[PDB]
């Protein structure tokens, strides 16, 4: 048993709620959030802007450090650091921009990072800004994702169209 609540129940191992997933965070306090990185951890718009706006900045400030030591992420790719007051740490998984070109194919890749945390408060991968179709990124969480899986859909139009469609 864990802390999450009104969640809908889609699978052996995923969930998913109409919420925002900064409002989540502050209330659960789990032990993972996902953001929705780029390969700079350049967190200005979306989850990651939100995520960090939560934060203070501490979030971008400790971002920075980590790009100034390691150099940027991989598309598909994540890296672990602080979750500052959201959280205990944020697992920073990096899914395939549409809108900069980036292979759709690398978005099974994003997920697998979720695989090495037993349970994950998570966006929909490559989905809003992001470019990608939310339908699909769902399918590729759902065959993907073997750990267990909390996500946090924004908007409610959209949530009601994944409930409804899902297979
Ligand atoms: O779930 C969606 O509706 C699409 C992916 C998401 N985009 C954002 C953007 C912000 Cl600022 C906050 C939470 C989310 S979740």
């Amino acid at each position: 048993v864990n802390s999450f609540s009104g969640y809908l129940k889609l699978t052996d191992n995923v969930y998913i709620k109409n919420a925002d997933i900064v409002e989540e965070a502050k209330k659960v306090k789990p032990t993972v959030v996902v953001n929705a990185a780029n390969v700079y951890l350049k967190h200005g718009g979306g989850v990651a802007g939100a995520l960090n706006k939560a934060t203070n900045n501490a979030m971008q400030v400790e971002s920075d450090d980590y790009i100034a030591t390691n150099g940027p992420l991989k598309v598909g790719g994540s890296c672990v650091l602080s979750g500052h007051n959201l959280a205990k740490h944020c697992l920073h998984v990096v899914g395939p921009n549409v809108n900069k070109g980036e292979d759709i194919q690398l978005l099974k890749s994003a997920y697998e990072n979720f695989n090495q945390h037993e349970v994950l408060l998570a966006p929909l991968l490559s989905a809003g800004i992001f470019g990608a179709d939310p339908i699909h990124s769902l399918r590729v969480c759902v065959d993907t994702v073997r750990t267990n899986v909390y996500l946090a859909v924004f908007d409610k139009n959209l949530y009601d169209k994944l409930v409804s469609s899902f297979l």
